[PDB]
């Protein structure tokens, strides 16, 4: 099974100049529970602007050209990607912008955080269709003081 993980701000934003301009660590903190001990398919983009490798998750980048660190798992194509990932019950992709649009058709469950806040991003989420969708969990949080915007965790699978 294939779900995507991503956080987005209004009009789907997701980054500008390889970056992610906000702080939420209440979603860095989802992001790790609901990544850790599987493995995780990225592009070449993200890999760069996350800068490491995410420890306890297989890390598998996406690349036409041959890699440049063995700590993490280099692949050429979709198909090479989830094929390194071998029998496990969820494989996460988390992005970037291109990489969601590849997956998406193969998706079963999306991992969304939308976040209020506007930010003028070069990079956007796939627009996907709602009717396919059903929600199956989703919680509001109001902006604190380690989390200065309001924020909705949801699930959401694929009918
Ligand atoms: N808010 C969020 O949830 C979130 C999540 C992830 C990323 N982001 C943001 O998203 C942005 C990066 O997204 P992006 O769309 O620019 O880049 P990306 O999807 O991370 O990476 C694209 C690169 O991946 C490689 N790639 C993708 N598909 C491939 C394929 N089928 N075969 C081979 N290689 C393939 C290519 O690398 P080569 O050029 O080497 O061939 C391509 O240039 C950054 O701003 C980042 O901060 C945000
Ligand atoms: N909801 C969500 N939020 C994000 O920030 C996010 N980020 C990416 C890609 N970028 C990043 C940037 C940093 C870290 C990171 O530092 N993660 C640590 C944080 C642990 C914590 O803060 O508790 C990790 O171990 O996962 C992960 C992904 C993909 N999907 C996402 N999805
Ligand atoms: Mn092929
Ligand atoms: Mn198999
Ligand atoms: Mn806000």
């Amino acid at each position: 099974m294939i779900s995507l993980i991503a956080a987005l701000a209004v009009d789907r934003v997701i980054g500008m100049e390889n970056a992610m301009p906000w702080n939420l660590p209440a979603d860095l903190a989802w992001f790790k529970r609901n990544t850790l001990n599987k493995p995780v398919i990225m592009g070449r983009h993200t890999w760069e602007s996350i800068g490491r490798p995410l420890p306890g998750r297989k890390n598998i980048i996406l690349s036409s050209q041959p890699g440049t660190d063995d700590r993490v798992t280099w692949v050429k194509s979709v198909d090479e990607a989830i094929a390194a990932c071998g029998d496990v019950p969820e494989i996460m992709v988390i992005g970037g912008g291109r990489v969601y649009e590849q997956f998406l058709p193969k998706a079963q469950k999306l991992y969304l955080t939308h976040i209020d806040a506007e930010v003028e991003g070069d990079t956007h989420f796939p627009d996907y269709e709602p009717d396919d969708w059903e929600s199956v969990f989703s919680e509001f949080h109001d902006a604190d003081a380690q989390n200065s915007h309001s924020y909705c965790f949801e699930i959401l699978e694929r009918r």
